[PDB]
């Protein structure tokens, strides 16, 4: 009944052959075999894996159900890891296999699959909902998870309002710490010219960039791989490229050129990877479901500063160039620079095979929502800084290189409890708001939370200062901190 690694793919190819969807990310996993058995290997030789109890894991993709009406790397990449770990998994594509399924320990779904579970199975949907690892993409933000906080602030989701642990939602990128970063792997399938690449393969994503690509054209060559309006005559077009394909003329790039859209996608860190550079477009006033129709009625109010945050924010110069594209003078400045300047291959630890392979295996071993408020990440990682008036508790930890851990919020609610922090509460009273527990820093006072389901990273308070709990993390791998193996 105990876990053993995985080195033969043949038993997931049989599982992943049942569903003709996943065709493509069988061809992806046997070019990555390799690297897989590689990591799996080095992961048990650096950790101890031994005694971990195998568990039986429901899988249901609701975005293949054709009830849904509608990605698949993620899926497949989680899928994997569970594989190399050993566990028993069940992967369902349909409503009929969801039932026959529904001894289960682990349910990874996405938000679709979940209304397809809650009706499944009717009012005892709640009684295994403590197993739930939601698939959310964009991210959930407490104000949305919780439906009557939502309610009164008139958020119209068909997303949220699921009431769940907001930890059990797993986001693509590290940009809502309120929610678990699950992620992906960047497949490497493996001389640099003067030429440059375009993020695009949708001819309308080129409308009004003719001024932008000009500046590039002056010093590089434009490339694409495009399926023709928008596109200049100059642009050498490649068509569609096979992965490996792309990535050999990716070695061939100095420049990954953004266009604004799409967001937070796989693309960035596959250039960055091969050794481009990527010219990340950055957005005034940051995009997001307030003010962009592609995030209309998004379960966050999460902010976009950029095409690609996380390349922006985690790792940046000199691999990531963001510029706002109306300022000529500073894309002439960046495309100048990276013409000459050499930057050397570069994938962050946790878009490797390793990375989430450690990090999935924490997770199903640490993570645990069926007992009320939790322990994982130990109290030890408890950093506490006191967030500015207008900065949020995902920021005030970030500027310091750490990032907010929820599951910390419950022990700086009381007044006692703030003393040890440094705080010292002549007054207190109880709100139940995402931005509390607040501090009055000009006087005295203190606010705390009312409704334990509003402890939120995300939110600013306009006016008090935010008591936030951070904590520190494995370098590179900002899900894990250094004690949470
Ligand atoms: C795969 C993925 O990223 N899913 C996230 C989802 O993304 C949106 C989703 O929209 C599908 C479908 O949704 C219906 O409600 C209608 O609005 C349809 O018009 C729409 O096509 O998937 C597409 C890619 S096919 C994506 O572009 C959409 O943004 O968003 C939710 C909420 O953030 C997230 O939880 C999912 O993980």
């Amino acid at each position: 009944s105990l876990a053993e690694i995985r080195t033969d793919f043949n038993i997931l190819y049989s599982m992943m052959k049942k569903h003709e969807e996943f065709r493509w990310m069988r061809l992806r996993i046997r070019r990555m075999a390799d690297a897989w058995i590689q990591a799996i290997k080095s992961l048990a030789e650096k950790q101890n894996l031994e005694k971990r109890k195998r568990k039986k894991v429901l899988v249901h993709l609701g975005l293949l159900t054709k009830e849904s009406g509608f990605e698949l790397v993620q899926w497949s990449d989680l899928i994997t890891s569970l594989y190399l770990l050993g566990h028993d998994i069940r992967i369902s594509a349909s409503l009929a296999e969801l039932k026959e399924i529904m001894i289960v320990e682990l349910i990874y779904i996405d938000i679709v699959g979940l209304a397809q579970f809650k009706k499944t199975l009717g009012p005892s949907w709640v009684h295994y909902q403590c197993m739930l690892r939601v698939l959310d993409s964009f991210g959930t933000e407490p104000e949305f998870n919780h439906a009557n906080y939502a309610q009164s602030k008139g958020h119209k989701t068909p997303w949220g309002k699921w009431n769940l642990n907001p930890q059990q939602f797993y986001t693509m990128f590290p940009h809502t710490p309120d929610n678990s970063f699950l992620g992906f792997v960047v497949e490497q399938h493996l001389k640099r010219q003067n030429q440059s690449l375009v993020y695009g393969k949708v001819d309308s994503f080129w409308k009004n960039k003719k001024i932008y690509l000009d500046i590039i054209h002056t010093y590089m060559e434009v490339h694409a791989t495009v399926y023709t309006k928008n596109i200049p005559s100059y642009v050498k077009n490649h068509g569609i490229l096979s992965g490996r394909d792309l990535q050999f003329l990716l070695r061939e790039t100095k420049l990954f050129v953004g266009l604004g859209f799409p967001y937070e996608g796989p693309a960035p860190l596959e250039a960055i990877a091969n050794g481009c550079a990527f010219l990340n477009p950055k957005f005034n006033p940051p995009k997001s479901s307030k003010n962009t129709d592609f995030f209309i009625g998004k379960p966050t109010l999460r902010e976009l500063t950029s095409q690609h945050p996380y390349a922006e924010v985690f790792i940046g110069r000199p691999h990531v160039w963001t510029v706002d594209l109306n300022n000529q003078e500073e894309v002439e400045d960046a495309v100048k620079a990276i013409l000459n300047q050499k930057i050397e291959p570069y994938m962050p630890y946790e878009f490797t095979c390793e990375g989430m392979l450690q990090r999935i295996n924490a997770f199903i071993e640490k993570q645990d929502f069926c007992h009320g408020q939790v322990m994982w990440p130990p109290l030890s990682a408890l950093q506490v800084k006191l967030a500015e008036p207008g900065q949020s508790c995902k920021q005030v930890c970030q500027e310091s290189q750490l990032i907010c851990e929820p599951s910390f919020f419950q022990h700086l609610n009381k007044d006692k409890d703030m003393l040890k922090y440094k705080v010292t509460c002549q007054s207190s009273e109880l709100a139940k708001d995402i931005l509390v527990p607040s501090f009055d820093p000009k006087n005295k006072h203190c606010v705390f939370q009312g409704d334990l389901l509003l402890f939120s990273c995300a939110g600013a308070h306009p006016r008090h200062q935010r008591v936030c709990p951070c904590r520190d993390f494995i370098k590179g791998q900002v899900a894990l901190c250094k004690d949470c193996l």
